[PDB]
């Protein structure tokens, strides 16, 4: 089997990161679809690891503002041990969400294995607020902060975060779909000068010259592996609407395959996060079904699904 | 104008997949002031009417093919029908009724002009063999029996002795693929067939999928252009009441503008509007939405642009 | 800052069109938030409130061509109103309303800046003349009563003997165009005008049709623009409230990126949000979809960026 389809699925039920109930069943529900068997049928090597227990600290005091500091912290800790076990094995770490702040253990446990990887963040949101910067308290926009070198003593210690180590540099990490981003989270963008493709970027060059001047510029010196932290709301709600922060104008339905197909095609694709999946926040229970579809159809093109059509290493006309 | 005129041929044939209503798709795409429309916009309009399918009770299936004798004959009637009005100097434009039907209005276009250039604009590549398709549905098999390259993979289907292999692989484009099954992918990348699927579509824009389109036919010597159009190559959004329907399709815009740059080049010379099933809509609206779309497609074809368009005269002083 | 500096303008007028609702426009605008969330986006905002647009009685039409006193008395009240925010040095808001009040808010600029160029988003030209139309609507007659090229083309309309050609056919660039007339189609050809219609959009993309939008109508020297945006110019699944909506038009993106790069250049100098109809959505739900685009337009005209925007202190420190 080749490297660029061998899975290592890892189970996070967290949702501690963010005020909405429901988004710990993300993982459950992506299940039920059936991505794991979807994922065999497209010739993957597929191992699964199972959900993550999280366990309850009922005594977690709120740093300043910010919410639920252990048990984040706790959830990022035990999850960048899985995903480091993962990475040991030869297989590619996706981890299923959950909310955002777990991509602090996700991006941390990769690491650990390959600290020359580089970050393909899809989100419409930065999630690079720091605890003194952060309006909201929630530490599922904070998962960047905690992981730039660049931020090495801005950062607060925050209560369960002892363990946290920035390992990804202002040089190594490119967002694409920007439309909410903070007063806070904008300085530190062009302070830094992280290299970024909002949607005013993606409407000027197009999808297909935003994936080119992205993969350029992560790969262009040196083949080095890939972790790619997908948020669902990155995508138009008219696709993924079953989210804790919905934004208007998003990425296409085309535009967040062809995304993750260009990623499949490097071969270089180590790490996944499918995040903010949340089944509760639906309208309607057909709402809830099209955000899993189309969280499902995301995973599939990174594992080798290309729309042109697949097909085995046979001769379909005479076998 | 030779762009501009058209002979109207009804094909209310629905035994090429296993979902009643697309034989309906003539009679609605009439209703929506189709031929009507067209001579608002200085069309030559003649209609040939609908073409009577006689019925073929005993048609028992090939292996897993469903229907062979009544597709076969269909195509053979539509075929006779197309060559008869490319010989009166008309666009032969099929209304469908499934997209089994292109084997007939391709090879039929094909007896007037040998050299033509095929534009096939659907969400599937519809060039499963006899023998490589699953369903055994021989609307998602026309392309197989039309390609020379495919000459001895085709077995001895029943009603299908006529067909003779017209275009070559050189000779066809697809544009909008976002469902090809494993069969059909194997085929579509060993022949080195020119395609646009929906990466590709995402990846140049529909400026550059069209700007290449036209000079992969065109390049070597201008030629007929037979554009064989299936409603679920656009998005469900925009055409639901199909037989097929998958997400992440061509955009109403995008439909417009591969329709308006093939009127432009003035050598469009055949069009079949396929799949187009009145019954298989969730609300009567959209039923009205597919057909409306079709409709649009269909006038972008003969003239309609969307910058706007005027008669020689002087409207200011008229 | 003056790409920031606004002098807001109400134009509750409806007689350009036959459509009632249009003129409840500029209410569901300020309901919005709309001077609330300019003021939030760092702009000096003035409020000149909502124009009085007294009932003219008796008011026959000139041949086909319905209420031409009352449109006419409009725009002059309006070209009043847009020179005066103009020489206290702010950018004119005119919040629609239907798209005839642009003959008095580009004559009421060109008073100030003649040497404007006119940027028209639309699915319609709006270049018919009272001669030409076949509705009789002066709501899509705005751009034959402005351009200099047609002076001579254009009847004595009673209400419009104070319009003076303003604008030249090279001083004028549409973008979205879908649904134009034969005798408009007939008129953009022969004048030569600069025109993106959806065929153009779809060919080369927002991204170049913005680059040579502003090379065109910049490229000699740095001039003020007009931007006259019509909400049926973006598509109706984003615009559904709207008087004349036609089906495969320019995005939400679109819409935000034509506006995001006309203030990167810091030359707006003149803007109309028109068509804006809160009677025309079949759910209330397309009421406040129509009226929060027509607000995410507006915002990114004077500076809302989707990147982020940041005020110029340290957030760090
Ligand atoms: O920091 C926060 O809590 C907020 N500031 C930007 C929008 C919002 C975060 C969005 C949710 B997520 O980080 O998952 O993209
Ligand atoms: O071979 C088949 O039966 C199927 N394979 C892909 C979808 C289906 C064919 C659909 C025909 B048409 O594209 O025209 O809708
Ligand atoms: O002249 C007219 O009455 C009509 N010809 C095209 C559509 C319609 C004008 C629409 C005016 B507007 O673009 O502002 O909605
Ligand atoms: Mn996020
Ligand atoms: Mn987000
Ligand atoms: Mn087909
Ligand atoms: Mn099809
Ligand atoms: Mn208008
Ligand atoms: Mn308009």
């Amino acid at each position: 089997s080749a490297k660029s389809r061998t899975i290592g699925i890892i189970g996070a039920p967290f949702s501690k990161g963010q005020p909405r109930g429901g988004v710990e069943e993300g993982p459950t529900v992506l299940r039920k679809a059936g991505l794991l068997e979807k994922l065999k049928e497209q010739e993957c090597d597929v191992k699964d690891y199972g959900d993550l227990p999280f366990a309850d600290i009922p005594n977690d005091s709120p740093f300043q503002i910010v919410k639920n500091p252990r048990s984040v912290g706790k959830a990022s800790e035990q999850l960048a041990g899985k995903v480091a076990e993962v990475k040991k094995n030869g297989r590619i770490s996706l981890v299923l969400g959950g909310d955002h702040s777990l991509a602090i253990g996700s991006i941390s446990g990769h690491a650990r294995v390959h600290p020359d990887l580089g970050v393909i963040w899809v989100d419409a949101h930065t999630d690079i607020n720091t605890p003194l910067t952060t309006t909201s308290g929630n530490l599922h926009g904070q998962p960047v902060s905690f992981l730039l070198k660049e931020l090495k003593g801005k950062i607060p210690d925050v209560p369960g975060f002892s363990w946290v180590t920035p390992c990804i540099s202002a040089k190594d990490i490119v967002y694409i779909g920007l439309r909410d981003v903070d007063p806070g989270e904008h300085y530190i963008l062009k302070t830094l000068g992280i290299k970024y493709f909002s949607m005013t970027e993606v409407d000027r060059l197009g999808i297909g010259k935003v994936m080119e001047e992205t993969l350029s510029y992560l790969l262009g010196r040196k083949k080095r592996p890939i972790h790619l932290s997908f948020d669902v709301d990155g995508l138009d709600p008219s696709f993924t609407p079953a989210t804790g922060t919905p934004v208007v104008g998003g990425l296409t339905y085309r535009e967040g395959l062809y995304i993750t197909e260009e990623i499949y095609k490097t071969g270089l694709l180590s790490g996944l996060d499918i995040m903010e999946v949340n089944p509760s926040l639906g309208k309607t229970p057909e709402e809830v079904t099209r955000t899993v579809n189309t969280a499902v159809a995301i995973t599939l093109a990174c594992f080798g699904l290309a729309r042109e059509g697949n097909h085995k290493p046979i001769d379909y006309l005479n076998p």
